[PDB]
């Protein structure tokens, strides 16, 4: 599923993500823009043989089980392919684990390169929440 930009920010908002660990709203739906462009069933491969999934690209290196990323943990106790559905709670879920984690949203690299320090209110201006 392609999400429109009100559509996810209403979605995250439902599922608890509003200024969770005081990340505003605007940083999350950034983040998935860069990320993934808003689609759920992206997919990317890293040059370790780890590979990122679903709508905040979450890696199997250490948040999910792919069944092909040998000595990896799966911290989110999923499978990889629960990340690209287009009910996103399971999207959700692991990434207040990653965010909650020491880091924040830093580990998001499309956030810190692209989002972090810029008027990210304006990705939710103009919503229905
Ligand atoms: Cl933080």
């Amino acid at each position: 599923k392609v999400f429109g930009r009100c559509e996810l920010a209403a979605a995250m908002k439902r599922h608890g993500l509003d200024n969770y660990r005081g990340y505003s709203l605007g940083n999350w739906v950034c983040a998935a823009k860069f990320e993934s462009n808003f689609n759920t069933q992206a997919t990317n491969r890293n040059t370790d043989g780890s590979t990122d999934y679903g709508i905040l690209q979450i890696n199997s290196r250490w948040w999910c089980n792919d069944g092909r990323t040998p000595g990896s943990r799966n911290l989110c106790n999923i499978p990889c392919s629960a990340l690209l559905s287009s009910d996103i709670t399971a999207s959700v879920n692991c990434a207040k684990k990653i965010v909650s984690d020491g880091n924040g949203m830093n580990a998001w690299v499309a956030w810190r390169n692209r989002c972090k320090g810029t008027d990210v209110q304006a990705w939710i201006r103009g919503c229905r929440l």
